[PDB]
């Protein structure tokens, strides 16, 4: 569990971070398919791009960059208390897309990597350490989900 201070620089650097979703959904995206390719073909929607520049010019990944962005700050926001936006993501993303836990670890270090580089000043060592834990209490909670449905 993760205290009020933790949570309010959670909180603050994500503030920073709703000043421009697209581009930072963007950043996060094509940071985890490049470092992960195997994440790129759970995506029919995606895996026709192979370059980066591609990436970069796919105005459908933007949007969807947003929604993933907008469903995770929604989550973050309820501070711990996320039981009705993380139920069905879970049911999706472990039925339907059948998105392995491990790929959710893979998205969570994109997600700090971006925000170290858009954001030093707000997101030092100990923001960094607040991150972290708020992504895996989000891990912690969805592969519990999985756990019950069999996955
Ligand atoms: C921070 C993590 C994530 C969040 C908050 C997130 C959020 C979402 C949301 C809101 C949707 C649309 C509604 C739904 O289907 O539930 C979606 C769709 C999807 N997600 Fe995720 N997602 C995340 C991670 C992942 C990862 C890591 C993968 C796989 C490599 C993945 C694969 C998909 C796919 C395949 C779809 C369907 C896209 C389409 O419309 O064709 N998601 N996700
Ligand atoms: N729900």
């Amino acid at each position: 569990v993760l205290s009020e201070g933790e949570w309010q620089l959670v909180l603050h650097v994500w503030a920073k971070v709703e000043a421009d979703v697209a581009g930072h959904g963007q950043d996060i995206l094509i940071r985890l398919f490049k470092s992960h390719p195997e994440t790129l073909e759970k995506f029919d929607r995606f895996k026709h791009l192979k370059t980066e520049a591609e990436m970069k010019a796919s105005e459908d990944l933007k949007k969807h960059g947003v929604t993933v962005l907008t469903a995770l700050g929604a989550i973050l926001k309820k501070k711990g208390h996320h039981e009705a936006e993380l139920k069905p993501l879970a049911q999706s993303h472990a039925t339907k897309h059948k998105i392995p836990i491990k790929y959710l670890e893979f998205i969570s270090e994109a997600i700090i990597h971006v925000l170290h580089s858009r954001h030093p000043g707000d997101f030092g060592a100990d923001a960094q350490g607040a991150m972290n834990k708020a992504l895996e209490l989000f891990r912690k909670d969805i592969a519990a989900k999985y756990k019950e449905l069999g996955y």
